């Protein structure tokens, strides 16, 4: 019942392959608090990897879930169906962006609904090639670690990766690359290893999490659209972390005035219990035949009455509207916070999908992994939790439940600060 | 609030490729009765596909969920660790076969476990193929998809799956395939399309499940065993339906008289939760970098209670034993109801993995596909829910929790009988 | 000079991945002799591994070969045709098998002949995957090496070959493999691996080659002919060693009562000079747009006229009837010897495309390569060259030239008889 | 007897896939001159496509092959050896850049040499990946059409090619490719889909030849060597169009400052006869193992003694010193002519590997292909046989025998201005 202990177990029981950010063992959480094992408090804004946007065991998810933990917890839909997951669908249709008719499909992980959200359209178009953009992040089964963008670590050692997935890049100016590159990058890929008729998707987050919180603008989303259209190619947005309200809207595409012909959720949509899943184009999504969709646990009972409440919290406690008001209220924070520390070359987000860059001297060529990993680590002896990300290690993130307190906007923004003027002693 | 209603709805909001065995929508359970949205009682002999092993709803496992969710429900372990994740590993390496040390990974599917299972046979060995057998199910992921030895409906319309995954034939005596045919399959493989040091592993289901509930004799995995031990390939082997004491022991593999390198475990193990893992040698396991293994609700926390008062249950209530008379009831009722109808080919099955194949006439060249189903339907009309199985869609397999009671025994048995007397005239 | 002087030379220059049958540096050949650089005469039975029907240098082949060699030996058909090219692709479009109208393209080797049938037949049908059988050989190229039923050595080292490459078994009752064995073998893919919807291409051989001289049976390649067209399938003949007359009709599938959709040709075709081709049904040669097909060599002027004379040649010759009379010859001379040494356990073949399988004391199990491989050290010594093959290198072939004079059939024959009286001293 | 009949003829008899560049049968050809059916003379300025650096039916050539014809024209070397192919690997281990021990391998194509040259460094390296650059062109074999930069019409319609090819950016100022980007380009391999340990080789053409006629820099190819060595990885250099000295020197990688760790050499090594190989440093050759090389035609004896004879007349007639001056004397007429003619917007080359790139209105950004195309339709008409080329077939290039005489460079000359004035009328 000591942190140390519980890492030597983990150790000896544990394959090293689990990476540990923190070593700290969680016993207990509250919205936007945590206590270790050894009874110490953290602030947490990792949220569980923007799993948490209704905080950690939000009161009306958990009597929801407990009510429902009365009636059964798992039948297997396709086998014997049920109300929760019907209903979840039914609201999907018609949150997710799109002006027409719509369905969708439950699974339990992010990564199991863009790896159906790609057989349908694999069996809406009859082609089998797929792209994805440089630091994207899909998921961790063979497939979507192909989609993911990143080899090191996600596929170390492992070998390749199945075939026939090309890299197109994603849009980022501020290293060097104009949506006219990114454009250009996908007419590459049609000239020089697949044509348009062999692809049947383009699969992209329209922010993207992993890869640093860099979010695709409307002209750029509404381009690539213009682009699947032409070429019959479906446009699929993988809202793993981009959706379930972290931006501002539900959903990042209905920011970006174009809609999907795809959509995947997870993470927040269940506010702490495994549940994924894929709206889309009703025809595209009766593409599939009978019995070529399902799985074990997909839309499980319990996380689906959990969903179902996490939304009506969207509503009764007007997250999206202060997803907003935090996000602005942490840029400002972090802007003032870089007013005095020059590695800080970025403060962006949209919502409260919030990240900062930092960079050797603000030399924006010059990624600071090494500074980011300190204030990492500043933080949690501070008793603060953080992530960092990118494909330079060298992005700060912030993904604290979107139901944080007034007050923990200030602590989390003044611990902070004092880890960059500590570290800059 | 009516079957037929909420079915009509679910046309509107779900794709057709989400299959329904049965158009009934369950409201609650316990044990092994359900009862829909009308009231109406049945009796369960399918089990959510093998998941409640322990019934609906175990009163030991609900109180353990209950009060996990008054602690945490989710922080991601890679990101924060947490005490049931731990435990439940320990537990697993100890209680899943082999006399050298193991490590447990926790993920969330059974897909996902098969997937991480050949990530990690892969790092181990440095390489890249694999091999699984005819008739064979691991999963509904791009990968698992060419790992399943069946291509529709899983895969139509869609194109190829992965490649380099190599079929040989599952041993079945019954339909002409010996043990001697089974293992010159693989090494047909391995002179004409990949050779041993490219095959990383051979994954293989002791019992088949969705392949009509076939077991593999000690004699034919002990030769598989020496085989794979010869090339240095990892032997995976797949316990997602077979395991959580369905045969008798906790694990198939214990009856086999051999140890795999890998061991894929669900749905039963946590009774009614999502959660899945792969349990194998630890140096076989640490074979992947940190930061190789994970996702966001990997271990689930609510579910690793779960899984944990379930091995607790199987100890206190003596499942394993049941599971074992179990079987002999419904084998000795079975074969009762085979002496009046020549149909019924074959009884067969280890502990409570029972099942009943048949064929027209008794041709065993003819499977019986129409009758099958013809008797699933009359059982649900009898108010009994099954579930059929295989290749020629021609075998009835019980999955019945393993708490179920001795007048519910009776109950099914005789239901099963009428099914089939009434099928006649 | 000196044979192993060459030999030094060569192992110093050329890599040892280049294996060398015969440690002989040739100088002078002419029909079926061959005289090597110390003046040694050799009486030569593998010609040139079945390149040599006509015979070493055929007067009539080389004085076309001379004639053209006035006017131009290389301009790119794509870029400027030429008359032989354009009037052999008409003649082989009328004398390979099929009632129908056929088109034919000229590459230069047989690997390309058949990597150029199945993109051919992939344009044609839309599909991406090929059947392939065990113990085929189709080239060495990275495609072709996965068509090939052989990993070793061909493929050892290097890794997985192209993947969408299925297995099936080549009938063969000396070992245990039936014609049902080998169609179930296809249906097997298709319920398993690869829908028929996926498949455009089933690759065999008419007469297995480097596989062990395992000929097809007209009602096997009826069944296979059968289940190409209910699933819309491209039937590809790879006749690169079994066409050009070797087995008494100019294409072995003649002899099988039902004609292919595309034929590879080579090796004896040109009679010592490079080139290849592929012919079949003129639609499916169509499939693919102008600017697909192509090559630099392709269709060679000095090798295409040499072809035209080849079948000019095998016409005014009486070669087709030669090949049948010879391989009655041998087979009788090869059934004496058999009379005296169980460790030959079987004389097969159609026309000249001889072989005798050798056994351990007669052990249709016991495959004895080594017995094998001292004959043909043995017969080299005697001054005849001799080739070996299947995949089990107790395989030994006839390729001698179909122009062989009486006396040489009986002074080889003899050669063989010493040489396995001797191996038994 | 006419070229209109001889093409309707083509198009009953042969495939539409193979395109006609210019619907002309030839007859009879010497050095630079070609006569069709017709008697009609042209002026060869295609060469047979970077075939007849030697001009066509070079007398010294043809008396050698003329004395080889008279001796033998084929054995199939790995079955029984001879010299020519012996000899010309010894003189091409010396000749291919690179100061270290070499070995050769002789094969027919130039596909089938790049087809072993990564066959080669997959079993030298122990790893499947390989890289190719935007624009590449390297063979029609599957595996070839992968590493080709081009899908239509190279590979259209066929499906996807075989995976595991990455694709990296060629430099091209010209373009807006800087080396900076080209270098970049690999490294977002590296970390987005293939670790450095993945990759066998990265395969380059030191000048692009369908490519456009795009040559790399000393200063990026040494960069690539930097790279490349740091990693393990292959350096194969594809000089099959480059090489047999159109650059000035024999080999371009030369004028490189660098050796390739493999080079594949075919076309003009030959002046017009089917021949290509792989040389390559020696402990790299030789990691395959033995009988894992070979091919039925390689190396045909025909061919060697052609090449061995090229070789001699390259020295014999300072044809590498000529390379330059007609290199020189070509771009100074086409920069004259550009002078009145805005469209050509660039001149270039290195040695006889020159061309010229085509733009409407001087726009570099508008590739003007339709007056490319005009160009060749006029000069055709003027009896001057030329080819265009480059991804948007906006290139012309000169491929002319490298013995030509100085009064037909100024005939070509002319024929070019007049066609560039006159389309201008
Ligand atoms: C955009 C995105 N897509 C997919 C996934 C995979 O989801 P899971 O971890 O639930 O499998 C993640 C997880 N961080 C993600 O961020
Ligand atoms: C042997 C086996 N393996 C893997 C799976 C896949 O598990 P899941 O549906 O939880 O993804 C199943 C599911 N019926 C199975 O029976
Ligand atoms: C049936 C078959 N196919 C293809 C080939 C390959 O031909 P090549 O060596 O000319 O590339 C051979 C050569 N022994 C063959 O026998
Ligand atoms: C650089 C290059 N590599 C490979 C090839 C393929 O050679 P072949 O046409 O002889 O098969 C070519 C032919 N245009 C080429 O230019």
């Amino acid at each position: 019942n000591s942190n140390k202990e519980l890492m030597q177990r983990r150790s000896q029981a544990i394959p090293r392959g689990v990476g540990q950010i923190h070593p700290i063992f969680a016993d207990r959480a509250e919205n936007c608090r945590v206590w270790d094992v050894e009874g110490r408090e953290y602030l947490d804004f990792a949220g569980g990897i923007a799993v948490l946007n209704t905080g950690h065991l939000h009161p009306k998810v958990v009597a929801a879930v407990e009510a429902q933990l009365k009636k059964l917890s798992h039948t297997c839909f396709q086998v014997l169906a049920y109300e929760p997951y019907l209903e979840l669908c039914e609201i999907m249709n018609q949150k997710v962006p799109g002006d027409f008719a719509k369905k969708t499909l439950l699974v339990t992980t992010g990564s199991e609904a863009v790896e159906n959200a790609v057989k349908i359209a694999r069996a809406a178009t009859k082609r089998s090639g797929t792209i994805a953009f440089s630091g994207a992040y899909h998921g961790r089964t063979h497939y979507t670690l192909a989609l993911t963008g990143k080899v090191n670590p996600y596929s170390a050692g492992m070998g390749l990766m199945p075939g026939h997935v090309y890299r197109a890049l994603y849009p980022c100016p501020l290293h060097g690359i104009s949506e006219d590159d990114a454009i250009a990058s996908i007419h590459r890929i049609f000239k020089n290893d697949a044509a348009p008729e062999d692809i049947a998707a383009i699969v992209i987050e329209p922010v993207q999490g992993e890869g640093g919180f860099y979010a695709s603008s409307p002209a750029f989303m509404q381009r690539l659209r213009a682009l699947c259209d032409e070429h019959g190619i479906m446009l699929i947005a993988d809202e793993a972390q981009s959706g379930a309200g972290r931006t501002g809207t539900l959903f990042a595409m209905e920011q970006m005035g174009v809609a999907p012909d795809l959509t995947t959720f997870a993470k927040s949509i269940a506010g702490g219990f495994p549940l994924a899943g894929v709206t889309g184009r009703a025809e595209v999504m009766d593409a599939v035949a009978p019995g070529g969709l399902g799985g074990t646990y997909a839309g499980n009972p319990i996380a689906c009455v959990a969903a179902l409440e996490v939304l009506k919290v969207f509503e009764q406690e007007n997250l999206l509207q202060k997803a907003n008001d935090l996000g602005q209220k942490l840029k400002d924070g972090l802007l003032a916070i870089a007013e005095k520390h020059p590695e800080i070359g970025d403060v962006r987000g949209l919502g409260a999908m919030i990240a900062i860059e930092l960079f050797e001297d603000g030399d924006h060529n010059k990624p600071d992994a090494k500074l980011t990993a300190e204030i990492v680590a500043r933080a949690r002896d501070k008793g603060l939790i953080l992530l960092s990300c990118g494909p330079y290690y060298n992005v700060l993130r912030i993904l604290v439940p979107l139901t944080i307190e007034d007050a923990q906007i200030r602590q989390g923004l003044e611990i902070i600060s004092q880890c960059f003027d500590e570290a800059k002693q």
